[PDB]
């Protein structure tokens, strides 16, 4: 059965931590693959996403087509103003 070490490699489901705890934990090697910018408003897009959503965690974290998708609309509430009046 396992090959390595007992835990995940015994279990696929082992290592599908949750979306928050994968989030950095991902992101902390793909984000610097991904983070496209600084940590400033690169991190917010790239790793937050992380958990965000499932098919942008995957997307985000290994394509870079997928960062313009979060980036435009994230850097648009931190770079620019939050909503209108």
């Amino acid at each position: 059965g396992p090959l390595g070490s007992p835990i995940g490699a015994l279990a696929s489901a082992l290592a599908n931590s949750p979306p928050e705890t994968q989030r950095m934990m991902l992101g902390e090697n793909l984000y610097p693959l991904v983070d496209q910018l600084e940590h400033d408003q690169a991190a917010k897009v790239t790793g937050m996403l992380l958990e965000m959503d499932q098919t942008e965690v995957l997307h985000l974290l290994e394509s870079p087509d997928a960062l313009k998708a979060k980036v435009a609309e994230a850097m648009e509430v931190l770079r620019s103003a939050q909503q209108h009046t």
